Formats: structure tokens, sequence, C-alpha cells
């Protein structure tokens, strides 16, 4: 199951982001579909179901393909966007 079950909802994930400092650079739509929610720290992510973190984020970095980068082995990504997804990235 989900490490914090309590972000599972896109939709409270996205509320997350109301004071996201890179909204031009990396979309909070984007951000919240891939499983992150905003710590409220900086740039500072997490995924809801792994708990992965990610910081430190670049203008135009696909939140999906850093989840699959960083935690390949997330379930909730695996479900999202399959195997093959994942592979293609490593
Ligand atoms: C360029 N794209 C971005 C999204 C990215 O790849 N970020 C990575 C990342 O955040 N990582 C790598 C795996 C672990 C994670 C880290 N999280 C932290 C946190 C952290 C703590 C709580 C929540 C979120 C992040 C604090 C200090 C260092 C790191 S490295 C690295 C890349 C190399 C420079 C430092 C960050
Ligand atoms: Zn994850």
């Amino acid at each position: 199951g989900p490490a914090f079950p309590g972000m599972g909802s896109e939709e409270l994930r996205l509320a997350s982001f109301y004071d996201w400092p890179l909204t031009a650079e990396v979309p909070p739509e984007l951000l919240a579909a891939a499983g992150f929610f905003h710590t409220g720290h900086q740039d500072k992510v997490r995924c809801f179901f792994c708990y992965g973190g990610l910081q430190s984020w670049k203008r135009g970095d696909d939140p999906w393909t850093e989840h699959a980068k960083w935690f390949p082995g997330c379930q909730f990504l695996l479900r999202s966007k399959g195997q093959e997804y994942i592979n293609n990235i490593h």
C-alpha cells in the first residue's frame, strides 16, 4: 500500500502546490499527476506512494521521467505508466 495514503488524491496533491515557486518551469498539474505533493519547503516534493523526495528541479524537467529515473520500483509509477516506460528511461 501507499506510504502516505492521505495524499492518494490527485486533487489534494494539486492543492498542495498553492505556493509552488516554479509554476512556469515545472507545472504543478504535471507534478500532482505524477504522484507528487509539495512539502512547502523550497522546491521539495514527495511521492505519496513510495515517499521518494525530489528537489532542485530544472526548467523543463518532466515529473514522470524524474519519478522513473530515481524511484523505478514505485508501484504507483508502475500502475500509472507501465513497465515499458520505466525500462526505456533506464
Ligand atoms: C534535475 N531534476 C531533479 C528533480 C533531480 O534530479 N533532483 C535530484 C534529487 O532531488 N534527488 C535524487 C534522489 C534523491 C533526491 C534528493 N532529495 C533531497 C532532499 C529532499 C528532502 C526532502 C524532500 C525532498 C527532497 C534534500 C537534500 C538532498 C536531496 S537529493 C538531485 C539531482 C542532482 C542535484 C541534487 C538533486
Ligand atoms: Zn513514487
